Order: C-alpha cells, then structure tokens, then sequence
C-alpha cells in the first residue's frame, strides 16, 4: 500500500480504442517536472480558455482534431517555461539574464504600470492655468506640497521604463507561440491540402497571400518542431507538380539535400556580430513582423508605448493610460464584452438614426423652415434651416440630445395653418427617434448580457453532464456511486492523455511497446481512431464486472 | 446604536425605517436583485468616473473658454480654470443633466472649434448618458432573471429527481403515484433524519445488527449506506417486491 501511495501521482492511466475491437487500458509514468509545469496558473488559464471555446463553438467532428492540437501548443509553451525558468560573452549573458527577468515578471510590470499611471494622474490633478508667470496663458502645478514636480518627473520616467520592459517581456514569452501556431498551420495546409501546389489561395485571403513569403526562405520551419516538412512535400508532389517546380517554389537544392543525406559536415559558426547580421534572413524577418503586427495585444502594447512617449512630450497624455483598467481587471473585460458583443448592430443603429433624421431635415427644409429662428432679437434673425447643412447639423446636435424631440426647440406652432402638420411632425419625431431607437440601443446591451451568461451556463452544464472524451452521459456512471467522478478523474482524464503524448515523444522508438508503437504510428498519420469515443472499459466488461 | 442616538436626538429614529427592507420578505427579494450584481455596479460607476475624467482632461486644455457660468460681464465665473473645478462641474452637472454637457456649455456656433465641440458633446451624450446607464439598468434586469431562473431550476430539480437515490421520476411513474410513494415512504428525508436520533438515544447494547452497522459507518465518516443509484423496487423488480 505504501508503494502505491508514493507512486500514485506518477502512475498515469489512459484508455485507448485498441488494435483489436476492445478498449484497452494503458499505464505509464508521469514525470515530476511535467506535472510541475502542468500545474502552472498560465497553463490552467489556457486550458480553461480552450475548453470554453471548444464547448461554445461546438466542432464535434473536429473535437479530437482540436484537442490534440491544443496539447501540441501547450507543450511548446511549457518548453518555453523550461527555457525561461529561474567582452561579447559577458554582455550576451547579461542580455539573456535581463530578458529572462523581464519574462518572469511581466504581470508584475503590468500592475506597476497601472499603479504608476494612477499616481501620475493623481499628481496631474493639481494643474492650473494663469496668464501671469508663476499674451497666451501658461500652465503650472499650483499646490503647497513639496517636490511634487520632481516626483511627477520621476514617475513619468519610471512609467515609461516599466512599460518598455512590458513590451520586451511580451515579445519574449508570447510571440513564439503565435509564430509556432502559424508555422504549424501553414505546414499542414501546404503538406496535405496543397494550397500552393496544384492549387492557389483565394485573392481575398490576406493571410493566404501573406504566407507566400516564407515559402522559399531557408528558415521556414524555424520555431516549429518539425524541420523536414519541405522534403516530405517534395516527395509527395514531385512526381505530379514537377520536382524542379517544387524545388524552386520551396527554395531547395537537390544536390545539396542529396549530399547532406549521404553525409553532412559540422562547420564552426562564427560568433561575430557582423556575420550574425549577415546571416539574418530579411524575408523571414519581414514575414514575422507582418504576422506579429496583425496581433491585437501587440498593437495595444505599441499604442501604450506611443502614449508613454507622448506623455514625455506632453504630460497630460498620460491620462489615456487610465483606460488600461478596462484591459486590466477581469470584471472590466466581462462588462465591456457585453458592449462589444453587438458592436456591429450598434454602429448599425446609429447609422439608421442618421438616415431617419436626414429625412426629417428634408421635410423640414422644404416647408417648415420659418419656425427655425433661434435669434431673440428681431433686427438680426438667425435662421438655422436656410440650407440643409445647417438644418441637418442642428437636428443632429440639438434634436437628438434634447428630450421630447425637436418640437421643444422649434417655435410654437399654434396659430398657423400648418399647426396640425407640425404636431404630427414633432410627435412622430419624438416616438420614432427618441423612444424606439434608444430602446433598441438598450435592448442590444441587455440581450448581450443574457447571451454571455447563457453561454457560460451552457458550458458549465455541458462540462458537468457529459464526459469530454467518450461523450457518455453522467447517469450511466452514476449507477455506481461516485462513478462519474472516478471516470473523469482516473479513466478518461484530460491530463493523462496530454501526458501520454510527451511520454511517447521523450522515450526512444526502440523502447516503445506494441501499444505505444501503435498509438505513435497512428498519431503520425493524423488518425484519431485510438480515442475511446462512444465506449469505455466499464461497459466493455460490464458482464465480467471489469 | 441608532436607538441610543435616537435618545440623544429624536430624529435619528428615522433610520429605523430602513428596517422594512430587512423585515418584509418581498423587500428582501427585490433588494436581493440589486445586491446580486453589486460588484459590477460599483465597477460601472468607477468606469463612469474615469471616462468623465478624460473628458475633463480634453476640456481643460482646449475648450475652456466655453465654461463661463456668470451672466454678468464684469465678474466672469470660469468653472474650468483648474481641473479640480472642471472635473467637479462635469461630475455634478454633466452626468445629471439630460443631453450631456453641451446644454450647460455655451453655444459653440460661430467659432473655429464648432465641429470639434459638436463631436465632443455628441460623444459625451452617447458614451456617458446612454451606454453606461443602459448597463446599469441591464445589470438589475439580468439579476432579476438570474434569481427567477435559480428558483425555477430548484423547483424543477426537486420535482423531477429523488434527493437520496437520484433516480428519475419516470421510472417510478410507471406505477401510478409511484414517485409520490417513493418520496413519502421509501426515501423520505425526515425518516433518515429521525433514524440518526433513534440511534443516538438508544443504548449501544440494544442496537441490532443493521443499527450497529449503520452507526459504526457513521462514526467513521463513511456514507456508503445511502442507497444512491438503487432502490428496493428495482432491486426486486422481477420478484414484484
Ligand atoms: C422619417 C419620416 C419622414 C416623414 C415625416 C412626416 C412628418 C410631416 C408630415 C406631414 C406634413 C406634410 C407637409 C405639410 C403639408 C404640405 C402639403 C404638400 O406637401 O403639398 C405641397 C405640394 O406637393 C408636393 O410638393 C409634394 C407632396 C408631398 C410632400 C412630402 C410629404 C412627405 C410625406 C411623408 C409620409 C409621412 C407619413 C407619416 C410619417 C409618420 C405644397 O408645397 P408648396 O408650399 O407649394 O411648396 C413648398 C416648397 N417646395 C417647392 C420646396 C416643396
Ligand atoms: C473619453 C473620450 C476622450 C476623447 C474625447 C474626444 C472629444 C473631442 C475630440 C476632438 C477635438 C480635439 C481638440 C480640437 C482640435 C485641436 C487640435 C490639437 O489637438 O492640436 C494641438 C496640438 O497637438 C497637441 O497638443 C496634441 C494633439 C492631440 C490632442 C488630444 C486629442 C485627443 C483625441 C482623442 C481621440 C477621440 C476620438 C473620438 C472619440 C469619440 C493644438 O493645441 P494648441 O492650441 O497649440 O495648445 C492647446 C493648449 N495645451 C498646450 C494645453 C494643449
Ligand atoms: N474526460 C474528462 N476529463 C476531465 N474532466 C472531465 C472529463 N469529462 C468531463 N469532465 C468534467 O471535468 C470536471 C472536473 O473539472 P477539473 O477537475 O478538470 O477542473 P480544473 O481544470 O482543475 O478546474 P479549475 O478551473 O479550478 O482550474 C467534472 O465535473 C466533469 O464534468
Ligand atoms: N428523497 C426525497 N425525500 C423527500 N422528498 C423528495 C425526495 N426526492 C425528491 N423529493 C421531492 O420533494 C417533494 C415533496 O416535498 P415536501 O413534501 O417535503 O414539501 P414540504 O417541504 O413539506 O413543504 P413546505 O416547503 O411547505 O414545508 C416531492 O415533490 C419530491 O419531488
Ligand atoms: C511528433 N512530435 C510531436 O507531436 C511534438 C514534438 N514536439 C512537440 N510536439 C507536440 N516532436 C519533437 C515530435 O516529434
Ligand atoms: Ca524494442
Ligand atoms: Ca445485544
Ligand atoms: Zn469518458
Ligand atoms: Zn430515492
């Protein structure tokens, strides 16, 4: 019993479909470092996001196809977590240590940046403008507190430095995952689908046309686990598309690959800076800059950098950093996600408002223009509807904002032949614009709140009622007490399937057993038939009592 | 404390009127709707403060001429000479006044910054007056729906599944009034409650085999005696119980 208790965390168990028609149970070893890396909060958050998006967007037919991909991505991330874990050579080692320090404390730098922005704004809360020095006016900090201006200067410098550290850290730990995902997707597309061989991408596909740059670059499979994708594509499509055309498209040399296949040399790489710069692939760097610039978080951080530099140029610009609270706190993100859920419908609704108010201006310029005199003095009238530019601007700026429509601002229509017509005009403008459209605006936000809440509830219920791997309902396992918990924690646990991949990858091919070799060979062929979908061990041997 | 202060000054007793909220049950339910999303509400007012502060920042640097609230020409009263007064004015007047801050601010017609001020007023009207108050109302409405859905779910779960064994009502519904008989005689909650006292009171030497077995398992914090997933009727369905 003591040995089993000691080795319980390291004993992983999974279930596979099997070479035969019977579900088979597989036992293997889980490394301590693998479990330590898996339990990291970042990995936990990534797994939560993956589960949420998979459940919400469905994709049942591709479920396993997504899951395996997730595992691959996650593995790369924790490799980075292993790498960034806690004359020329001296500066290089200082640079790598500094980069690692920035990578480790990125979130702390974000928190410090938010706090520094709050402090800078609180200091700026004491500005005052006066004509006399402390013809145009001057600005100065009017306060009785000492050394406030030097403190503000130091806070500005520290804020910019910390934000720059944020930029460098984010480039250190987040970009390689995006690059790896893009390389993986492009490799799958050009190896199986052949989107560039005997097929072309669509013109509207911006990313499809952008991915054409790294086709012939020597560093194409960089930042990705596989480095022989181009050779496999050549072997797959040379006999049809033409070996020479494939070589030119992928930038390969048949003689070079042949001689390296026979035997390769081991030249010494020069550590010089000039030769290193010469060895930099310009096209690959251009493609990497293009893909990284399309990211949202990187653009947000670049905007934060620009705001910091403008803050050095003019201190008041730092006020913009207050909006980072929306990106900072999670409840901020949720409540503003309600607004962003129906954003297209919202810009929609304001456009419809503009059109209907334009029609009201059209019918107000042709007949009811006399009633638009906003000048009290009789000597100099001020007609706001002499031309439709002023009339439409007046209706847009005054009629929409003023409660009760445009009739309140417009003169009294009593005592005129068009009094009934003007009454209909004002009442219909009040109902159609002030009431209905703003009601739509509020209803969109309320519906978005309900939508997000329903999505979260559906995800929770789906997770709590059905198993992720086999899909069998919780009731059948609930026949036996705590059956569902045992099934979801021991038999078909997600972490066990994740760990089995690494256990296959680390150990040598000659050490794989029959089951391990079978799973590995079917994995290579992108075949997901080993997952026990629709069946499990318990019902396989229900008569035999397992 | 309120009562003692009421003795000190009688008017303090007015505070006790708020006890109606704690007193009547419907009071508690309707205010539970408000308290359901309280963090989201203090949230939303904080975001309001930040966005109005940004509007004051862009109103202190350029559009400060239009903040003269004094009718007399001899003694002007600028409300945006410093950002303390400008921010207080926007917080206290702009938010409360329907239509944004443009109504209180002077007429921008006839100036080079008239279009810029039009954008300023219209965007302050939409972003502050419309969107944020819409969020405030939507949170309360969503909380009402949340509590109602919770009560409905609890009622349905109680009325459809048995609490002890968890078997659905349909299987018992095969026999007429089967679910009622099962939930009133076989797996009644009160019977399980009473059995614990019946075991605690009687002496240990008087316990039978079944009573002694349940008692020992209870003492070891083991809950395997509860018939979860099985019951008498399906145990002897072939034998007709
Ligand atoms: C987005 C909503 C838009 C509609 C808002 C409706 C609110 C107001 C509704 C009604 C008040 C109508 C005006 C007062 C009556 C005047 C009579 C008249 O038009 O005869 C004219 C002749 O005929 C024409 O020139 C064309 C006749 C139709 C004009 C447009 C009517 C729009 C109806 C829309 C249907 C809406 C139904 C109900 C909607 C709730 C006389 O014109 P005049 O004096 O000889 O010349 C004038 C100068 N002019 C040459 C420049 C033209
Ligand atoms: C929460 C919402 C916040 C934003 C509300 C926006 C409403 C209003 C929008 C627009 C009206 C803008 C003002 C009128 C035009 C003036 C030109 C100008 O700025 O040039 C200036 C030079 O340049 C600078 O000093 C910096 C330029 C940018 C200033 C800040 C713009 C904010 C944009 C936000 C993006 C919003 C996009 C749309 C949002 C719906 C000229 O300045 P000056 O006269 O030489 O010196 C003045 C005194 N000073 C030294 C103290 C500075
Ligand atoms: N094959 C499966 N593997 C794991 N969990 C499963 C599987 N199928 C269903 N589940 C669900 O997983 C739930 C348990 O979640 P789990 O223990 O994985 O949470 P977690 O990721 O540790 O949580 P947290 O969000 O706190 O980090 C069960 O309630 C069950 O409904
Ligand atoms: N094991 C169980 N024991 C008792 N009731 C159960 C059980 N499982 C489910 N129920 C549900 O409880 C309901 C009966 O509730 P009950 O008769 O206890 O109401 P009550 O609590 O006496 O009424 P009140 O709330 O007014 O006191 C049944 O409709 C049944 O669906
Ligand atoms: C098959 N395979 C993988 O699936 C893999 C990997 N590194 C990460 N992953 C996910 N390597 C090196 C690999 O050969
Ligand atoms: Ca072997
Ligand atoms: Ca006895
Ligand atoms: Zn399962
Ligand atoms: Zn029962």
């Amino acid at each position: 019993e003591s040995i089993l208790e000691y080795f319980r965390p390291y004993l992983g168990r999974i279930e596979i479909m099997g070479a035969s028609r019977r579900i088979e149970r597989i036992y293997f070893e889980i490394s301590e470092t693998n479990r330590a890396q898996w339990e990291m909060p970042q990995v936990k958050e990534s797994k939560r996001q993956f589960i949420f998006d998979v459940v919400n967007e469905g994709g049942e037919a591709e479920k396993m196809e997504l899951f395996v991909s997730f595992c691959e991505d996650t593995i790369f991330e924790m490799q980075i977590a292993a790498q960034i874990s806690e004359f020329w050579g001296e500066l290089e080692v200082q640079r790598v240590k500094f980069l690692n320090y920035l990578s480790r404390n990125f979130y702390t730098l974000r928190f410090l940046a938010l706090f520094l922005a709050f402090a800078i704004n609180f200091i700026l809360l004491f500005y005052k403008v006066s004509d006399s020095p402390p013809n145009m006016v001057y600005y100065f900090l009017e306060e009785s507190t000492g050394y406030m201006e030097p403190a503000l200067w130091c806070l500005s410098l520290l804020h910019t430095l910390v934000a720059f550290l944020c930029i460098i850290g984010y480039n250190c730990l987040k970009v390689p995952l995006v690059i790896f995902k893009r390389e993986k997707e492009l490799a799958r597309k050009l190896e199986f689908d052949g989107l560039y061989i005997t097929e072309q991408p669509g013109d509207d596909d911006v990313k499809g046309q952008w991915d054409r740059l790294v086709l012939n670059t020597p560093s194409f499979p960089s930042n990705y686990w596989d480095k022989f994708v181009k050779r496999k594509v050549l072997d797959k499509h040379g006999d049809i598309f033409g070996r020479e055309r494939i070589a030119e498209l992928l930038g390969m040399d048949l003689a070079s690959l042949e001689i390296t296949a026979h035997n390769e040399r081991k030249p010494d790489p020069p550590p010089g800076l000039l030769t290193w710069l010469m060895s930099i692939d310009v096209k690959y760097q251009i493609w990497k800059f293009g893909v990284i610039f399309t990211d949202n978080s990187f653009l947000y951080l670049g905007w934060y950098m620009v705001m910091s530099l403008l803050g050095h140029y003019n201190n008041f610009f730092f006020a913009a950093h207050l909006l980072d609270i929306a990106m900072g706190v999670k409840t901020l993100r949720t409540i503003l996600s309600s607004v962003t859920h129906n954003g297209k419908q919202l810009v929609m609704t304001v456009g419809l408002l503009a059109v209907v108010v334009y029609l009201y201006t059209v019918v107000a310029f042709n007949f009811f223009r006399k009633f638009y005199n906003k000048s009290e003095d009789e000597d100099e009238p001020d007609m706001k509807c002499d031309d439709m530019m002023t009339c439409y601007l007046f209706h847009m700026y005054v009629g929409v904002r003023a409660g009760g429509g445009i009739g309140d601002e417009i003169e009294d229509p009593a005592g005129d032949e068009y009094e009934l017509y003007r009454v209909v005009f004002d009442i219909t403008f009040f109902f159609f614009v002030i009431v209905i459209l703003l009601a739509i605006i509020q209803g969109l936000i309320i519906d978005a709140f309900g939508e997000l809440r329903d999505q979260q509830e559906q995800v929770k219920e789906d997770m709590e009622t059905k198993c992720f791997i086999c899909g069998i309902g919780s009731d059948y396992f609930d026949t036996t007490p705590h059956g569902f918990e045992t099934h979801t924690l021991e038999e078909h646990n997600l972490a066990n399937y994740m760990f089995f991949l690494m256990y296959l990858i680390n150990k040598d091919e000659t050490e794989h057993t029959g089951q391990e070799s079978y799973v590995w060979k079917m994995y290579q062929e992108r075949c997901w038939d080993f997952f026990p979908a629709g069946d499990c061990f318990r019902k396989q041997y229900e008569d035999q009592l397992s």
